[PDB]
């Protein structure tokens, strides 16, 4: 009899999935490792040379933790001494070596405790941030050029994001955008004088006698929000001024009003960028296009060139506004925008005409812009046979809109419905990475005349491996609820029999735009519950999904704790009608928002969960950051949306955990949900005289990540789901 | 049928023990609270008055948390707007009433937040402390004079303890003594600027959006302590134009030359006080006798009056040096020091004579000095049937030491085999309180020829409501370890039958001086687990345990987490081969440094406990705090005694727990025994990959004793311990 997928054969990564992970360098080059020897690759034939032998750095003395070529391939960024901050931010040392010479730069170092580091996107010229300040080295053996003095731990930062940009807006810890040529260096500047601190213990190893305390500038729901301030310095004139001017581009007025973030910052051309600009109240978005006035050294935004962006449905954006993909001379640029309808789609804009033209439509959406030639634009998007939860690469043709072919549909339709890509340096390669519904594939094509060069992974290793385990199978579907397809998966045990009665396992995201019910294979812990538990492990995208229009995207504009909870009880009741779910053995679980969707669930009073499991849950919106939670709940304040933000919280419905078996976990270094989201349910279930189970999680934050940590909670959840649905 | 003692019993104190709490006011009457109203008892009769009818404040308009007397019986203190701290500290407001005016006082009143009053011993002058500085009311109409103008938050406390001698030192918040008639004010100065912060998270109502840090002068063990001053200012010179003046007493040269404490302060005459200052090495300590020079305004303690006490053993006293009894003429003293065989037995000193002569001798200890007059001396011991967990009240005569009279061991040897006593004034009338074997007993006596006046509380209502319940019994009795007797006491359930195989619990203190095997009644969770779940709770006292001599309290010296864990793993050993118990299931727990033995025994590797609890454990003795830890442990420096506080943590032992089911319990706001040490434990647990159960207490202290966390704890401890017992 062939062996189960285990919990071991999780926690352990006994089946493990090959990724080809490339770094293109050029339009026809890409970086490989392949035995810890970095390989550079033609695209075109195949051929490969050691661009970086594994013994260069065997006595550099230091576990290099990554390497950055500089684009003109003279130089190397060594990254060591990697000490992780938040979800994207960091802090290391850097050394500098020289490919020419093959030497190690010795002098004018890259500072210890550097924050960030980029190179310019053409040449080697570096921009850095240390000690929250901006500086500019023109050759890495040459002293730096400071660009800001303003920089102060927690308070000011030049270059870098604070906590919430970081998380909420920019996706990253870098604040500074190099010009296309890297003439002028673009920056962003924090100030977060007045945002409050929260606070949380840190215990670190045993041999600290005294815990830390970890303060860090997060301002909650309706709190004061840092401002910002962005700058351009042209970096050409560094060597001849003895301290380059940083040139200020305001806000516009209808920003300026009242608060607001910068969102999007988009080189258009060498000397035109354009900003995105978001309201507090992010239904109103404004892009500036910004012109170097060569006779006054000043920026210049052409009130006739702005472009506003709002929704009287909902929020701006599927988390925001999004970016704009300008033609190459500057002068038009494609963006994601919603239509009409409600679908997110591709318009095309004259820089300064404000109507655009939709170049993209129908009941289906545009997911992302993935390149554009001066004769295509090429996207991915769901619209392959009407499935939300699918991805595939489409090109258009500019000269001709009708002209529109999908680049992955068919080169394997019933392995690959999921794909993403990443085209070489001018877009005459590109690498298409199937996900699922089968074993991932990474493939490589010609742009030139869309044909598969060769296969570059196609987990052939794993899939012989997997031939001996009793996998799990996985059903994506869709349930009509008042005349509208809401979309499932199941994770189905070995020889699924409809004819038997399963305990179930609903698996929860539920946030606004989220997609739980895709096409994507994954090797999980629902594969172990299903394929040795014999758990069914399903999940369902409700009202406030993402993926499927306006209409379910902003079905739940501020009333979070509404419909998606509703949806989800729902969705175990039609499970239940299936006539294959043991209605006594229904359970539910979710991480972050899935925790307080989870909390929701199980406080509801509906009687269709026997337990639940919630991880990092947030409890009330008044203690989630401003970003995130004021895009869809607006402001906690009577004139505003107070009341529901009052009405919306787990506490309250303490007294309904009688009724359900819970496990609360969470991470005491949480810096993103914070563990005073747990501490306050569980002081509300103690206050109504609840029984539940918990468990904290020394020092782990919100990814509880950690190898020991992650087997851990994995191990106490699984124990507790078993004996939930009485499994020895 | 009748029922057994329930758990909802023990939570709801459906059965209640009654007490009698008096106020000696003379030496031949007594306050009594009845019904809300304050009654005077004459002690010869038993007749009363009412003294303060409980309808005088109706109409105050603030809940009054507690009242006193002032010793002329002329005014009330009035306490409300109680608002805890620590143990024994806590803020509120107070009112003065004139009881022969019958008025509150509306002048001069004592502030808000004040952190501590009192009244003089004599008369009705008044010394409080505010804003950590010292005041006195010498009428409680007229304006306070300032003592001390250098109090400041967390930094100098004058007539107020810090957290450290708070809990560790005094066991009183207070740091003021009046002299017998009140004429002088001795107080205390601390200074706690060096020492570290204990920080942690204190997450309030859910309306709190940002937790608060609490931050506490805590001083870990080997950290900076606080420092000491000790002065006395004259309350009879106070002047309204001139600042008060306040002698300054210096500690000994003996004492000066390293960290020190004071350790005790106790008057002897009008004009005579006595201090004890103890080294941080607790091995040493000093007592000075100082008397007042009327000449100089000074005070002076003279050379020849100082008598040092050490131990070669162990630290000096149970847990700091005795108090001395000063005769009238205060030219001597009787205070409690451990003899040559190491038995505490009471000896008496000549305030000008090094060595002293023990008055009382024998395998078997004094406990306490209770009443001294010019011909007895009144103790308790634990002499009576050689039983070191039985306690009685005996007299000495102090003419003839031959002459030892036992007032209270055949009273009732049945019932009554544990006392504590409270004297009249001048020891004219003694009220006994009886607290085991049977239901607590109080009675009133005479001294002259130790009459038996009269029962003021004998329990009969619960005595009759406890007939229809199945109680369990208790068994005390003793085992042989090394040619020495260690005792035990088992709760038994009803109807115990020594032919069937029960679970037992073991329940654990184990500390320096802990006795856990005595002669008291109670109404615990281990009632309820005898008597409804028919477990047996047993407790042992074992090396280090006290009350029954050095060689067995001081075998832990230097070397906690050794012998008092290795004697509790021998004594269920030993219960293990008893044929009345299964050794299948034997379980362990405890509290505080009862948890740290539970989690040292789980981590010992022994296998003869299934399971255990530990509820707010030391870890790590370097995190405790200093007073405490380095009294048994010295330094945690490599000269003193690092190697062993870094073999004795429950850290090093996390693989042992593989073998057990642990469950790891602990308040987020204990301020005592930081959460901390149960943060250390749980991610030493995680590191390697050992499965337990949590419970975190959101904002509960060492005590877990808010109503609904205290129902909730019990609550949680009893579903594990039936399920590890596997109980229905
Ligand atoms: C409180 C909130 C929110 C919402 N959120 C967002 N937002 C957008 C980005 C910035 C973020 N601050 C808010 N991205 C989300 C979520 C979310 O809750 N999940 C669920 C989830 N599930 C699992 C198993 C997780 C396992 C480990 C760590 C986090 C996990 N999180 C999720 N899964 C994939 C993406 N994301
Ligand atoms: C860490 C340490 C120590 C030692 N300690 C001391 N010391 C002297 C006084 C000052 C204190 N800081 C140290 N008195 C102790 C202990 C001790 O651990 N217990 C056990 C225990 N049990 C139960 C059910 C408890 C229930 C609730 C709270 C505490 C509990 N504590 C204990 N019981 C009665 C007295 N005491
Ligand atoms: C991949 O193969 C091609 C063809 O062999 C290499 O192209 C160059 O071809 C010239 C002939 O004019 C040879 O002299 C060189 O060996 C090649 N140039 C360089 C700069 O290496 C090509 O370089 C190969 N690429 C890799 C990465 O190995
Ligand atoms: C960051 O913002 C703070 C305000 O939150 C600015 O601080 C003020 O600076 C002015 C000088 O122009 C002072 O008069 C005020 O006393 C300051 N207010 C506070 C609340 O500190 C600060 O100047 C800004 N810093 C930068 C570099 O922009
Ligand atoms: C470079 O120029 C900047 C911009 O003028 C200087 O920053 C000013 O510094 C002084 C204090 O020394 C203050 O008057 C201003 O508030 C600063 N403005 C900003 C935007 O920081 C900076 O000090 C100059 N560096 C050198 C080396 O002269
Ligand atoms: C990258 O772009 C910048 C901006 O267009 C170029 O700098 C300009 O060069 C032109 C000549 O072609 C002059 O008219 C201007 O004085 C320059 N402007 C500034 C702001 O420096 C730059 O030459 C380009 N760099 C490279 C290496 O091609
Ligand atoms: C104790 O606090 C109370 C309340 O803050 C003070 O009592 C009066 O209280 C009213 C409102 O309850 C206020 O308008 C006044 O400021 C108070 N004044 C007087 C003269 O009673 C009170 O003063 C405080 N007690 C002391 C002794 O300072
Ligand atoms: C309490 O004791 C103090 C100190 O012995 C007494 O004060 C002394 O009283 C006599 C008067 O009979 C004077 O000769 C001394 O000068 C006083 N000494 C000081 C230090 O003030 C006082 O008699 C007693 N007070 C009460 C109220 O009984
Ligand atoms: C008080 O206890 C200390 C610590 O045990 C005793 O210290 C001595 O000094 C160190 C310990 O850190 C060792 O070098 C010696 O072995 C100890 N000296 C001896 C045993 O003579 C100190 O002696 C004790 N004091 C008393 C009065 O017994
Ligand atoms: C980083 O720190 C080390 C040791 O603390 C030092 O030897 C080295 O010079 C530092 N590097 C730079 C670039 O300052
Ligand atoms: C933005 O949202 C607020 C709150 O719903 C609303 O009052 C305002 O009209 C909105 N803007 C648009 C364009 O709908
Ligand atoms: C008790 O009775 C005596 C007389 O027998 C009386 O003088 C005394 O004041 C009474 N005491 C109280 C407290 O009522
Ligand atoms: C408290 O102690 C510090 C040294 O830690 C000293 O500088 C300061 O003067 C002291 N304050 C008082 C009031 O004694
Ligand atoms: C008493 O002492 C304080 C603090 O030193 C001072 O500020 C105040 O003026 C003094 N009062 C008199 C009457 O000397
Ligand atoms: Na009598």
């Amino acid at each position: 009899t062939r062996k189960t997928y285990t919990l071991t054969d999780y926690l352990k990564n006994t089946y493990r999935l090959k990724l080809y992970s490339l770094r293109w360098i050029s339009d026809h080059e890409y970086l490989y490792k392949q035995e810890n020897n970095i390989l550079v690759f033609n695209a075109e034939y195949g051929n490969s040379s050691v661009f970086l032998e594994n013994s260069t750095f065997d006595e550099f003395g230091h576990s290099i933790n990554d390497y950055s070529i500089s684009p003109d391939g003279q130089f190397i960024l060594l990254e060591y001494n990697y000490v992780k901050q938040w979800r994207h931010s960091y802090t290391a040392s850097y050394d500098i070596y020289d490919l020419n010479k093959r030497q190690l730069i010795t002098e004018e170092r890259i500072p210890n405790n550097t924050q960030w580091v980029t190179w310019s996107p053409v040449g080697h010229k570096l921009a850095y941030v240390w000690n929250n300040d901006i500086y500019v080295k023109i050759e890495p053996n040459l002293p730096s050029y400071r660009i800001t003095w303003t920089g102060k731990e927690d308070i000011i930062y030049n270059g870098i994001t604070d906590w919430v940009y970081e998380e909420e807006v920019f996706s990253a810890y870098s604040a500074l955008w190099w010009s296309p040529n890297g003439t002028f260096l673009a920056y962003a500047q924090f100030n977060d004088t007045e945002v409050p601190l929260i606070e949380y213990s840190f215990y670190s190893d045993e041999s600290l006698q005294y815990p830390k305390t970890v303060r860090v500038p997060y301002p909650k729901a309706g709190a004061v929000n840092p401002t910002v301030k962005f700058f351009v310095v042209n970096t050409d004139s560094l060597s001849s001024v003895t301290n380059a001017t940083s040139i200020q581009i305001t806000a516009p007025a209808s920003m300026l009003i009242g608060d607001h973030y910068l969102c999007d910052v988009t080189w258009a051309t060498q000397e035109r960028i354009s900003l995105q600009w978001l309201r507090r109240i992010q239904n109103y978005s404004v892009m500036d296009i910004c012109d170097y006035d060569e006779s006054s050294g000043r920026w210049n935004c052409l009130v006739a060139r702005q472009h506003i962006e709002m929704s009287t449905t909902g929020w701006v954006g599927r988390f925001r506004p999004s970016e704009p993909h300008f033609t190459l001379d500057g002068n038009s640029f494609y963006k994601i925008i919603s239509n009409e309808e409600g679908y997110r789609h591709i318009c095309y804009f004259q820089i300064d005409k404000k109507d655009c033209t939709f170049i993209t439509k129908g009941t289906w959406e545009v997911i992302g812009i993935e390149a554009l030639t001066s004769d295509y634009l090429y996207y991915i998007s769901n619209e392959y046979k009407g499935m939300p939860g699918g991805r595939n690469l489409y090109k258009i043709q500019l000269s001709d809109y009708t002209k529109v072919t999908c680049l992955s549909c068919e080169l394997n339709p019933e392995r690959c419905q999921y794909y993403s890509v990443s085209f070489s340096k001018e877009a005459k390669y590109y690498q298409l990475r199937c996900s699922g519904p089968g074993l991932p594939l990474y493939t490589l094509h010609s742009s030139v005349n869309d044909k598969g060069l060769r296969v570059l992974e196609d987990n052939s290793a794993l899939d012989k491996m997997l031939q001996n385990v009793q996998m799990p199978s996985k059903k994506l579907d869709f349930i009509i609820l008042n005349e509208t397809k809401f979309w499932y998966q199941m994770i189905l045990p070995p020889h699924f029999d409809k004819s038997k009665k399963y305990p179930l396992l609903l698996d929860v995201y539920a946030g606004p735009c989220s997609q739980k019910a895709d096409t994507v294979f994954r090797l999980n812990w629902a594969t172990y519950l299903a394929s040795t538990e014999n758990i069914i492990v399903a999940s369902f995208d409700g009202r406030g999904s993402g993926y499927q229009g306006d209409k379910i995207m902003h079905a739940i504009n501020r009333r979070l704790g509404t419909f998606e909870v509703e949806d989800q009880i729902e969705a175990a009741r039609q499970f239940s009608k299936m006539g294959f779910v043991d209605n006594k053995r229904i359970a539910i679980w979710g991480w972050s928002y899935g925790g307080y969707v989870t909390s929701m669930v199980l406080g509801s009073g509906s009687g269709v969960f026997k337990c639940g499991i919630a991880v990092a849950p947030v409890s009330r919106w008044e203690y989630y950051d401003s970003v995130y939670t004021e895009r869809y709940m607006g402001l906690p304040t009577p004139e505003d949306n107070l009341d529901h933000y009052r009405n919306s919280t787990v506490m309250s419905r303490a007294e309904n955990f009688k009724q359900v078996e819970y496990l609360l976990i969470h991470g005491t270094a949480d810096d993103n949900v914070h563990f005073q989201q747990s501490a306050q349910i569980s002081k509300a279930l103690v206050d109504v005289g609840v029984d539940f189970q918990a468990m904290w999680y020394t020092d782990e934050d919100h990814g509880i990540a950690s190898s020991t940590a992650h087997q851990h909670i994995y191990t106490h959840m699984s124990h507790f789901i078993k004996q939930c649905f009485s499994l020895p």
